[PDB]
RNA sequence: GGGCAGUUUGACUGGGGCGGUCGCCUCCUAAAAGGUAACGGAGGCGCCCAAAGGUCCCCUCAGGCGGGACGGAAAUCCGCCGG
């Protein structure tokens, strides 16, 4: 389904707002979202491979995309890990399904958070990408109450043709991100 | 069944005994071919794998810095440098 608000938001709204703000010279040099990665630090489900399926299928309806995993390379002896075996969920979303995830983020995910305050502005990686943490993934639409067996956490990532955080800062505000000033 | 009989009871070894060692692999000693000794200096082997093998295809690390709900000295993830 190639169409949505954020599909056009970036275009008939953000496209020229940037050309004014920074003034490019070519249609491509303009900062674009193009890669949303979603991650999970599930060292917890080290034991239960069952709870592995839940964070995965939940991820399915929230990310609107099939989920994937990744076991470690040199695993922490101390915290119950050793070699190739463990677990760390990961699911890169691109094209349009990326958008349809984002629309749920700044218009549903954020507005109903336990005392959400604003996306920490320091979260820019010096270059043009963003990373931010969430505790409850039940703030997502499809997730019902009597269904979650535990508060599994995770953290999202969004890659941008941005070359500096200023340029990224502007490009996320313009698409619609509730920054903590 | 030492009453009795025949015998056995290793070598190296700055004397012999005691100690240590005894075959195989790696490095040094070794003097830029090879090979070289010492009771010279140091470490391993007496296995393991049906996937840890064949071939086809695909991808490429460790680490350093920056960023990320548990966790950051080191899980998993995005980025950039990284032969
Ligand atoms: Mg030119
Ligand atoms: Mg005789
Ligand atoms: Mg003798
Ligand atoms: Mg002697
Ligand atoms: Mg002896
Ligand atoms: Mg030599
Ligand atoms: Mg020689
Ligand atoms: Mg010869
Ligand atoms: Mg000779
Ligand atoms: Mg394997
Ligand atoms: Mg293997
Ligand atoms: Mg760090």
């Amino acid at each position: 389904p190639l169409d949505l608000a954020l599909k056009r938001k970036y275009y008939e709204e953000v496209r020229p707002e940037l050309i004014r703000r920074f003034g490019y010279q070519n249609v491509w040099e303009v900062p674009r979202l193009e890669k949303v990665v979603i991650n999970q630090g599930l060292g917890e489900a080290k034991e239960d491979a069952r709870i592995l399926e839940k964070a995965a299928q939940e991820l399915a309806l929230i990310t609107g995309q099939k989920p994937a995993v990744t076991r470690a390379k040199k695993s922490i002896s101390n915290f119950k890990l050793r070699k190739g075996m463990p677990i760390g969920l990961r699911v890169t979303l691109r094209r349009d399904r990326m958008w349809i995830f984002l629309e749920k983020l700044l218009n549903v995910a954020l507005p109903r958070i336990r005392d959400f305050r604003g996306l920490n502005p320091n979260s820019f990686d010096g270059r043009g990408n963003y990373n931010l943490g969430l505790r409850e993934q039940l703030i997502f639409p499809e997730i019902t109450y009597d269904m979650v067996d535990a508060l599994r956490g995770m953290d999202i990532a969004v890659v941008t043709t941005a070359e500096t955080d200023e340029e990224a800062r502007a490009l996320l505000e313009l698409l619609g991100f509730p920054f903590r000033k």
